[PDB]
């Protein structure tokens, strides 16, 4: 895997980020994650603490995995860094995403982001209390 650049449009919600790549604006959902909905418990800091990550990082990346880079409704489907710090674990490490989605062949950060929802769950974090 390798990652590629891309600059913010918009933060949206917990696990979903408006990026601009390759010079087209494009929604991306997060692998391997789910994080509540704004209207749910820990919804609105899920969004927050994705929106703070992304919009505080001097750079953005995204990285594929190896299958399928658009889910059914066009979204991009990657693995997002901030400054180097990957979103999609961060989150599981707070316990506001769990890991999620797991379709074979996009799952190469599968078993670090499950170490980190281990530590999470450990801890009793947010979605965890
Ligand atoms: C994360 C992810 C979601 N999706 C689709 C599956 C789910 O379909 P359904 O909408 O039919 O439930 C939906 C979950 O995304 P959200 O959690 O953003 O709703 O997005 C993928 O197809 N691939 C993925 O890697
Ligand atoms: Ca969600």
């Amino acid at each position: 895997l390798h990652k590629e650049p891309a600059t913010l449009i918009k933060a949206i919600d917990g696990d979903t980020v408006k990026l601009m790549y390759k010079g087209q604006p494009m929604t991306f959902r997060l692998l391997l994650v789910d994080t509540p909905e704004f209207n749910e418990k820990y919804g609105p800091e899920a969004s927050a603490f994705t929106k703070k990550m992304v919009e505080n990082a001097k750079k953005i990346e995204v990285e594929f995995d190896k299958g399928q880079r658009t889910d059914k409704y066009g979204r991009g489907l990657a693995y997002h860094y901030a400054d180097g710090k990957m979103v999609n674990e961060a989150l599981v490490r707070q316990g506001l995403a769990k890991v999620a989605y797991v379709y074979k062949g996009n799952n190469t950060h599968e078993q670090l982001l499950r170490k980190a929802e281990a530590q999470a769950k450990k801890e009793k974090l947010n979605i965890w209390s």
